[PDB]
């Protein structure tokens, strides 16, 4: 009938009440954010005299757990920071509250699949998305520092938000889902479109999974659409094949999970398995960007920063983004010196 004294909900939610004051500090406003850790809300602090963003978790040991992951996580990156030159969103303070342990941010604005909304999906210019790109590879640099070395684990546009609505400055949010590098404890990880390979073949994995992510992300900022939008993951395997064309021998040698998507003939050699698809790397990201034909659809015909010598240099990063191989996958501090970012 009644779930914490009336306070929780049937899957133990804070109900969140507008114009609710607690402990005498914070100010209620309204829900803003929803997932499986519980909620997230717009709240106005009165010592402070600004607004912040409360992640309301759940009333609930396993949710609670994976929170204080959390906390221990932006704590610790938060430590190495100080200055926020590092685009990593800033964790205030915690505290517990009518058994919720609740986490306080800094009040960002609208995420980044919402401004891809905004345009109907069409993307936006190279000119902001060099500026995203040249941000979230300082953010994996910074990620990337020996004491750290934490892998974010589920990069997608909804985890990346603007500071201020007119400016381009950027923080990534949501590290429930990210553990520092360690020893394979979960494989089925990350959000499917932006799910590396190495991980949909079940092998090791390390920090190179978040720039796959990033290189998939950064195409879909400029078109406006998924790269690869699988509907599971065996299509999700098949539309990174029809663009980068057919893992390497020696990956697949190791692959635990490659006959999920190809076969190994008498040969030695791999092709794709019969369930449709353009044959192996025959979508060229070449083409997808609109190189030599006014980028996507033709839509940035004539605009600056739009010419053929600038979609080369976004398109080089990209592939080294997307490298088969995470020993050989584009480094942090390497993409950062790439000639995109002149
Ligand atoms: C949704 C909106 O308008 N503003 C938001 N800002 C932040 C800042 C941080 C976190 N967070 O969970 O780390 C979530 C949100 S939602």
């Amino acid at each position: 009938k009644v779930y914490n004294d009336g306070y929780d909900d049937d899957n133990y939610d804070y109900i969140v009440k507008n114009g609710e004051k607690w402990m005498d500090r914070y100010e209620i406003d309204s829900l803003i954010g929803k997932g499986s850790f519980g909620q997230v809300v717009k709240a106005y602090d009165r010592v402070e005299q600004e607004w912040v963003a409360i992640k309301i978790i759940k009333n609930k040991k396993a949710f609670l757990n994976q929170a204080q992951i959390e906390v221990r996580l932006l704590e610790l990156m938060n430590k190495h920071d100080t200055e926020m030159k590092y685009y990593i969103v800033h964790l205030k303070r915690h505290f517990m509250f009518r058994n919720h342990l609740c986490l306080v941010f800094e009040m960002l604005s609208y995420n980044l699949y919402d401004l891809l909304r905004n345009t109907n999906f069409r993307g936006v210019s190279l000119n902001l998305t060099r500026k995203f790109a040249q941000q979230m590879c300082t953010a994996l640099l910074f990620l990337a520092t020996p004491e750290l070395s934490i892998i974010h684990c589920d990069l997608k546009p909804e985890n990346i938000l603007l500071c201020n609505p007119k400016r381009s400055a950027i923080k990534i949010v949501d590290f429930g889902s990210s553990c520092q590098l360690g020893q394979r404890i979960y494989q089925y990880i990350q959000s499917r479109f932006y799910r590396s390979p190495e991980v949909l073949l079940g092998m090791p994995y390390d920090l190179a999974i978040d720039m796959w992510s990033l290189g998939c992300i950064l195409v879909e900022m400029h078109t406006g659409e998924p790269l690869f939008s699988g509907a599971n993951e065996v299509d999700q395997m098949n539309k990174i094949v029809e663009v980068l064309g057919i893992p390497p021998a020696h990956i697949l040698d190791q692959a635990p999970k490659a006959r999920k998507f190809f076969e190994k003939l008498p040969d030695g050699t791999w092709n794709l398995k019969k369930t449709e698809y353009k044959p192996p790397g025959t979508r060229k990201l070449h083409n997808i960007l609109g190189v030599e034909t006014g980028g996507p659809g033709g839509r940035r015909a004539g605009e600056s920063g739009h010419t053929v010598a600038d979609y080369l240099k976004f398109k080089d990063l990209i592939l080294r983004m997307l490298d088969y191989d995470p020993k050989t996958r584009i480094q942090p501090y390497y993409a950062l010196q790439h000639s995109f970012f002149k």
